């Protein structure tokens, strides 16, 4: 296990956005703005900021161009200026390596701390970051598939246990697990907003980051960024559902980017804010803990996953 | 009542577009195009063609500058160009005032003949069209308020019951209809294709064009425009509704055009095929035959309604 | 090719009913009535006769306890009276084995007749039939995954080209249909009301009955439907679905009853009532023409379907 | 302006359960059991506990039979034992009437303090209770119009500014507020979860409840509800709605009890988590700051609301 620092954990308020880099920026551009409907923040010759309709802050993603199909970084938003030096004195306790910019890492962000954590991957967390029109009610922009909101990232990493015990120490709360008969853990959903998680784990090759994930309204968008996929004869990019989750109770829907890169769908969770909140154990021979529907999981699923980047921008070693 | 004539009526198969004349071409298609999201098949400097997503013919709705907003012409097609003679021998008999150009009234309409019927309404049967590219499964230009297909259309007339004996003679079946306890009938649905109406009659001032009706797919489609008319601000064009009928079961919603033309969106009412579809008969004083969850209707919903022309181009009087 | 008739074909409405056998009438019926909602129009000890909620005839489905699962009859309603006659008068003429019950072969349905047609299966025609509640307004009974009425039939047949020109020659019209290069017909779509079909005929080892569909209201009544299996365990009851289909374009989801019978629940195609409704033809080798969103069809969804009875209730083999 | 007290205020997680006092327990069961659908969590003679499909905790409302119709308390929970020592001491140091009991003041609550607030209010803060079975994922259980979870209460105070400053003091964050151009707040929706609200302040003659809230999944589970009432012909407990909001941007619907007490539906806020989620401020001018769809208000929302009972169980005197 990773050591708990002796020092107090970075307050964390949710998972705030993600910058991946992708190898041809304009075929990019075409699936995340021209397909998936998602409103242009800023953007130049080499970086495109996007955010979702709810939104208020800067960018949910950054998308940028770049050699090496990869995830730059996970970002998550503390509670104050403050929390940004609790995270980097927590992280070097733990002797990480840090990287703390006043300037931020990318536009519309304040004061950041990057580091690598013990489990390899590039986490970001800052505090301020400029607002933006906040366009919830602009019901003249609502597409039929509109994505309202960042909700979590899932990665994949060899050693689950180790890593739910790093991400308990940080504050993070089991709402689902899946566990064996002796207890271990196999996978697990955990959060620090009242929604079902802010972050996974799934065991796996890895670090690797299996998908991000944002969500509609209701059920019926989903289904349209379906049908506007068949019909722009992009269908084999449609990897998995749409189905009902037995973990978590979302209906979902997993598409692949240009690079590869996995964007889950997903829609109506239930509250989990509550301090006594129940975990949900699901046993791992239950066969509707994945898909309550019985649906087969395609194989590409439990073995495809992203590239991370150390702080270097160099992709890390995946542990086989 | 209306002779009923020796030759046989013409077999008509639905309602199929209506032609009305507006102020303002530039306001007005701002309204059918830009916010309702209808799909242009062609226009010039002084007409627009639209058309519904799921239709094949040449349009739905021509849009005409002209100097004073009313109703050109209701127009249905018949089944096989015999039927044009039928419709033209059939009104003649009649002694009712007949056009017919053999050029067709409108652009992509073939063989057509316009009558002034016996209640003053200018009515067109036709049966050649140009077929276009069938829009049904384009999702990429699906909007999230799709009008998907013309549905029917409204009438304003004194005498009800001479209106229903003499579109009875014609062929058209009483799905539903409103009467008091001395079985006069006050407003009446009537139908050819399989769905609860192609015209209706409103008891009140007439002949008048009360409101042309095109369907949705589902119910959150309506409320969608009901939204995006509240972002543009324009919610003051918005009459009555959404709500759901007791006649016909449908859930609706009416809307103002710049001219104060009156557009229905409706979604869901049932199939009227069978040879011996029960008449449903609502009763005067019964609170929910018009909203059946008891809403207020609004005084000008029974006052305001649009002026047709005869077939000179001028408007036909209203009888008060 | 089956010869064609010197009589007019009997002027059919639409399909209307299926006749069911069952192995345990309980099981059935618990899920009939307990998990879909079918709505019981009368039962004994061995028949149960449903209807769904916008029906106003009798029955749509009869179910009957009986030694082999297999279907009974495929019934379609006729315009009146006379075209019970003129259905007889038809089938004789073509050498095929007649039965005519002045008082019904299934209760509540009055003058019938049942062939064993060309192609194998038992057809019925009738006109008379009792008329019951309609329950289209009764929302009190409205249940979240509801089934609206009866669709369509989908027969397997050895035979395509030559039941496709039979059912033509019947009055049939293909809405769609999938052909090669060469021409051939390997599945069409046919229809006598004004939807994409009544029944539809499927290349394969028959006769056989592949399916039978009843129609929701909107998409999420579909996947309420398999949300519910999945609470009551019997996921691995869902065949194939849901998904979009290309031919058709509606969305769908197929099931199996406790003795394999395979049920469709379907919502949202289009309009075919038109004179010159345009037939869609799909290429073989075109992916999206099952399924829009290019998902895996099930094996046992070509191989697995039931068997049919010829009018002394023994099963019809089959030609494999 | 009430006092800011010296102790710190108690750390609330949310609303959590109304006790509601109704004249006749049999008529308002089948109101809240048989035509919405809440779940009984236990009953006897003369209190019935219902919750939500998606709450674990023992009820979100009580019934309970009485002399005058009434709310007996708005019961918030609290984050841990130590929080229920804390609302104690806040309270009496503002010179409040407050009463502990160990053992709770309605069954399955634990050591809970009730409060005459300075606004004339009865409100309970409670951490213990016992937990039950969590139904979410009992699809075999969910109705057409489910009821998801308990979101907020709305109410009615003589002065919002006074109530406005009181409730920030005990950490309640206003998501969104109606000003004039002088500054002077006419109404707050104030939260302490990531929704927009747990309890709103409208002016009026108060203290009196305004309403309380429960959520759908989706937009068509309201339309269920309104459509029920009218089949079973209650259409005219039907008040408000159903419409959206501009403040919220919810879509709701407002239904009266047998006795007159107002119950809302609503589906669809956003998340106001972050330390500097930015408040909307609406102008009383503003015609689409309640009904977006600019909806004409029904006078009876703003005069009519529930009278709310002292420590000892009578009415508190309503100031005019
Ligand atoms: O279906 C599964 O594989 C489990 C599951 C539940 C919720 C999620 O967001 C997710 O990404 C995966
Ligand atoms: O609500 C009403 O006034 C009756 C009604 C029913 C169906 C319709 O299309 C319509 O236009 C009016
Ligand atoms: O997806 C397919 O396999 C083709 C298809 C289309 C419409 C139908 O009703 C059906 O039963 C099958
Ligand atoms: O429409 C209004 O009157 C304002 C409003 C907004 C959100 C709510 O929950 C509410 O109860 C009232
Ligand atoms: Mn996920
Ligand atoms: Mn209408
Ligand atoms: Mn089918
Ligand atoms: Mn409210």
């Amino acid at each position: 296990f990773v050591p708990t620092p002796s020092v107090p954990a970075p307050d964390i308020v949710r998972c705030a956005y993600m910058e991946i880099v992708v190898t041809d920026l304009a075929k990019s551009r075409e699936f995340y703005v021209d397909v998936l409907g998602l409103h242009v923040t800023e953007e130049d010759e080499n970086t495109i900021y996007l955010r979702s309709l709810e939104e208020f802050i800067h960018h949910n993603l950054v998308l940028r161009q770049g050699p090496i199909a990869a995830v730059a970084a996970f970002a998550y938003r503390v509670k104050s200026p403050a929390e940004v030096d609790a995270a980097e004195a927590y992280y070097k306790e733990l002797g990480c390596r840090t990287e703390r910019r006043k300037e931020g890492f990318t536009k519309g962000i304040g004061d950041s701390v990057r580091v690598e954590d013990p489990l390899g991957f590039p986490y970001e967390f800052f505090y301020e970051t400029e607002h933006v029109e906040r366009l919830t009610q602009r019901y003249d922009l609502y597409s039929a598939g509109e994505l309202v909101r960042l909700d979590h990232f899932n990665q994949v990493t060899p050693d689950v246990p180790r890593g739910r015990a790093y991400l308990e120490d940080l504050g993070f709360r089991v709402s689902e697990d899946i566990k064996d008969s002796d207890g271990v853990t196999y996978a697990a959903w955990m959060h620090r907003k009242q929604t079902v998680h802010d972050t996974a784990l799934t065991g796996g090759n890895g670090p690797r980051m299996h998908h991000v994930a944002f969500a509609t309204h209701e059920k019926h968008n989903i289904i349209q960024i379906c049908d506007k996929m068949g019909a722009l004869r992009i269908s084999d990019r449609i990897e998995r559902g749409p189905g009902r989750h037995g973990v978590s109770n979302a209906f979902y829907l997993y598409i692949l980017d240009p690079d590869g890169h996995r964007i889950e769908i997903y829609t109506q969770d239930y509250y989990t804010g509550d301090p006594d909140n129940p975990t949900i154990t699901w046993d791992v021979h239950d066969n509707q803990r994945r898909d309550w529907w019985g649906n087969p999981v395609v194989p590409s699923w439990y073995t495809e996953a992203s590239l991370v980047l150390d702080l270097d921008g160099n992709p890390q070693p995946v542990i086989v």
